[PDB]
RNA sequence: GUUAAAACUCUUCUCAUGCUGGAUUCGAAAUUAGGUGCGCUUCGCGUUU
């Protein structure tokens, strides 16, 4: 096992919307997902039929957590839509995010210059001679996460491509730093699947666990996340 | 293989109006149209009582 770290900032900025009009404040993990899986499908590499694949349960993508000034990952604060590094406060918050009127099109985005986390764990090593190549063209051109990437809003540049292994978490009670998949969980999500060989955008909706809550699990490995805590 | 994809903050509107490169100072200070050259040459106040 082993983990590719980044402190990937944002060119142009990026509009993610969520239901009731709601935009997520950071860039997630899913829709890292969905731009690498069309970069692999684009350069004809084989692990873009197991990016089709939602549940290949290798090549898990960490969610793009902002990286503050203190150095620090910002911690997501507990049953809280804002987040909040543990090292002070430096809290990110709505703020971030700008009202956008543009030809009719009325929108929102998350400004520039802000600095998030890569974090792509691997488990097989042998698709990680492919996640070399994948990090290694993002290195030269850059990922696009958002709507409107053929606008050319969410271009993505990394700057620290550095494939440092890690080891899974240690306690049982883990802080959820992203929402998770657990069923009557009473905190509805949403994502898709596009399929564009075949078509038919998906709008895949489930009811899920939300982020900031700590939960004991000795059956965990640690799209949810494990905080050691 | 991103609750996607698709949609150019676009159109209209002259840095314009008002203000004179003007005021002061003399082309005049120095220099004699001067120097050279003879109105000369020729002809008796005759004749007549
Ligand atoms: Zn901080």
């Amino acid at each position: 096992m082993k983990e590719i770290k980044g402190i990937l900032e944002s060119i142009t900025g990026f509009s993610i919307p969520l239901d009731n009009g709601e935009y997520a404040l950071y860039p997630a993990g899913r829709h890292l997902r969905g731009a690498i899986g069309y970069i692999a499908f684009n350069l004809d590499l084989p692990i873009s039929s197991k990016f089709l694949d939602f549940d290949f349960d290798d090549i898990i993508f960490r969610d793009l957590l902002p990286i503050s000034k203190c150095g620090k990952i910002f911690y997501p604060e507990k049953n809280s839509n804002s987040l909040k590094c543990p090292s002070c406060n430096e809290i990110y918050g709505s703020s971030v995010l700008r009202n956008i009127m543009a030809r009719g099109l009325s929108y929102k985005e998350v400004i520039e210059g802000k600095k998030y986390r890569l974090s792509i764990i691997v488990k097989d090593e042998k698709y990680l001679n492919e996640m070399e190549a994948i990090i290694r063209y993002i290195l030269s051109y850059g990922i696009y996460l958002g709507n409107k990437v053929s606008k050319g809003y969410g271009k993505f540049k990394i700057k620290e491509y550095s494939i440092v292994d890690i080891l899974p978490v240690k306690d049982s009670e883990v802080l959820l730093l992203s929402d998770a998949i657990i069923d009557n969980g009473e905190k509805d999500i949403v994502f898709s699947k596009k399929e564009i060989s075949s078509s038919k955008f998906e709008i895949i909706r489930k009811r899920g666990k939300a982020k900031g809550d700590i939960i004991r699990d000795n059956n965990h490995n640690g799209f949810g996340e494990i905080i050691s805590l």
